[PDB]
């Protein structure tokens, strides 16, 4: 629909990104847009923005709900908002900009101790309980939606995905999310809500210990159908894991959704009392640098 875009340009401000914002870098390009780092020139605040063209975006009524759900759920564990502009047909969105680097690059590249595990889980979490708390599902946690700065915090992005529930409609039904991560009741086609989230986290905790996902090395349509046969998935080596990471992991991937934990009540687990401060985490952002140098 063409009223489907006359939507999305009424939510957005007609004005030049280039009045608050310069030094425009490149760092990555796509049907989805141009990705760039910035400048806040009053500031000094590092930014990152994307610049959409409007015209060839499929499914735009996605682009609306991610920007509204940006600007009603600001919170210190995820990728913030900061401003949008419409210049013809162009739709540029300014967010924080984290310099550290994904979560997928560190656990691809390096070993992490159960402490700063702990850690990332206790931020991800918090991010989980805000956005549960106002109706928000996000429904694509993964390490590569987990973004790291400097000092090591940590913060949500990517609500390209997210469903808004309500009383009337609680819960949903359809299979989104990306394959390897998603829980058994959402590969299933069941009615689901919030803690498939809870489920995604506990995948992306396995993608910590052993560096992947589980069957990965299957396709994606075979691992859905690995998902919903086998449930609760297994670890290579149980045995190198505490028995408080172990009880942890067994709440996040529980096959009873009633079971399962809400986030709320894993950010008073014992597994997070062994966390380390964020700051140990820098080290393995140097890390995951250095590995990914050449590419
Ligand atoms: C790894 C470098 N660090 C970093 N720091 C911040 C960001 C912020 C965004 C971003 C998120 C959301 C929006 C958006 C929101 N609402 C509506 C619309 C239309 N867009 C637009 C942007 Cl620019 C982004 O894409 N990347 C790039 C990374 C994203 C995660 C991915 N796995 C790796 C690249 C980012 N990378």
């Amino acid at each position: 629909d063409e009223e489907i875009l006359e939507k999305l340009r009424s939510i957005v401000s007609v004005g030049d990104p280039k009045k608050k914002y310069t030094r425009f870098e490149k760092i990555g390009q796509g049907a989805s847009g141009t990705v760039y780092t910035a400048m806040d020139v009053a500031t000094g605040q590092e930014v990152a923005i994307k610049q959409m063209n409007l015209q060839q975006q499929p499914k735009k009524e996605l682009i609306i709900n991610e920007i509204l759900v940006m600007r009603e759920n600001k919170n210190p564990n995820i990728v913030n908002y900061l401003d949008s502009y419409l210049v013809g047909d162009e739709l540029w969105v300014v967010m924080e900009y984290l310099a550290g680097g994904s979560l997928t690059d560190v656990v691809t590249e390096t070993c992490m101790d159960e402490g700063q595990i702990a850690a990332v889980c206790r931020e991800c979490l918090q991010a989980l309980e805000f956005l549960h708390s106002n109706q928000v599902i996000h429904r694509n946690i993964k390490s590569d939606n987990i973004l790291l700065g400097m000092d090591g915090s940590v913060k949500l992005t990517d609500f390209g995905f997210c469903a808004q529930i309500t009383p009337e409609q609680s819960k949903r039904s359809e299979m989104v999310g990306t394959p390897y991560w998603m829980a058994p009741e959402v590969v299933t086609r069941k009615a689901y809500g919030p803690k498939v989230d809870i489920w995604s986290l506990g995948i992306m905790a396995i993608e910590m210990i052993e560096g992947e996902p589980p069957y990965l090395n299957e396709n994606p349509l075979r691992a859905l159908y690995l998902i919903a046969t086998n449930g609760t998935p297994e670890l290579q080596n149980p045995e190198k894991l505490s028995a408080i990471f172990r009880d942890f992991l067994n709440r996040c991937l529980e096959m009873d959704v009633e079971k399962r934990g809400s986030a709320k009540e894993l950010l008073q687990h014992q597994f997070l009392k062994i966390a380390k401060p964020l700051s140990s985490l820098t080290p393995l952002i140097a890390a995951a640098k250095e590995a990914t140098k050449n590419n």
